[PDB]
């Protein structure tokens, strides 16, 4: 009968203490240097760095811990990143504290993120397949170790410059278990989420699907359903209607089609599973790294 506080409510110095247990020990200017600033804000700053036993470039993440407002949902992140590693999933090289910072070493990625492609260009089928083939592959390890991503968008997807896919963004992630095998947290962005984390019911792995599925429908028609109206008008659509379809049915083939409507499934248990999709004949069109750089701005 001890009440231990939540995180929210413990001291700064506690909370950087949580994530001092999780982190890597020391300082890591000691193998780095000659960092450049590439971005900024609310919670902190991101940099190009060189590691000087090697001279590879890394990205690093520098996160103001006194300006996180979702403390257990970091922590949490932090370790998802700490410890799964899949190469369509943006890797995690280390962690750190410095000062009241928490620094996050990460591969550096120069090919931006399919958000400028879906918004500007036409993607074809061969290239809507290799993206969904290089998530379905991610997904397929996370769900495995019972990771849910819970944010699958364009957004979250970044590519390399020559043209590999990779899952980013964990900040939303769950983990579940034997022992709590759903979640129940509202969580995600609008558009993207499935109608039963909407619905405030028990979830599983199966609303990445959904979220995928989605995403399809951006590749296909550069915004998700419903996004011309307000986020919580169309959460209510989503959790209320049926499965949101394509604006044009004719100008999609039978075999995308039929690959969107085992995703785009309403009842979980019926909804297709990562393991699944990878054996459907659409991914049978998915092409290499090379095809997708013509899409990217530069």
């Amino acid at each position: 009968n001890l009440y231990f506080q939540s995180m929210s409510r413990v001291s700064h110095e506690q909370f950087r203490a949580a994530l001092q247990l999780v982190v890597s020990p020391g300082d890591p200017r000691e193998y780095l240097a000659n960092f450049i600033k590439i971005g900024e804000g609310s919670t902190g700053i991101v940099c190009i760095a060189t590691e000087k036993h090697t001279g590879k470039q890394v990205a690093v993440k520098k996160m103001d811990l006194r300006k996180q407002q979702r403390r257990e949902l970091l922590f949490n992140e932090v370790v998802i990143m700490r410890d799964y590693h899949h190469d369509n999933v943006v890797d995690m090289y280390s962690s750190y504290l410095v000062g009241d910072e928490l620094w996050v070493v990460m591969e550096f990625l120069e090919g931006g993120a399919l958000t400028d492609i879906v918004t500007h260009t036409r993607m074809n089928e061969e290239q809507i397949a290799t993206v969904c083939l290089s998530v379905l592959r991610a997904l397929s390890y996370l769900h495995n170790q019972g990771v849910i991503h819970r944010d699958i968008k364009s957004d979250s997807i970044l590519l390399t410059s020559d043209g590999r896919i990779k899952l980013s963004d964990f900040g939303f992630c769950a983990q579940v278990s034997k022992e709590v095998p759903k979640r129940k947290s509202l969580v995600g962005t609008p558009y993207w989420m499935a109608p039963e984390v909407i619905s405030r019911l028990p979830y599983g792995t199966e609303v990445d699907i959904w979220s995928l599925g989605i995403m399809v429908i951006e590749m296909i028609d550069g915004e998700p359903p419903y996004f011309n109206e307000p986020p919580l008008q169309a959460m209510r659509r989503i959790r209320d209607s049926l499965p949101p379809r394509v604006k044009d049915l004719h100008k999609v083939s039978s075999v995308l089609r039929g690959f969107l409507d085992l995703m785009l499934v309403r009842e979980p248990s019926q909804r297709a599973t990562a393991q699944e999709l990878l054996g459907h004949p659409f991914l049978k069109l998915a092409g290499p790294p090379s095809c997708i750089v013509p899409l990217m701005r530069q």
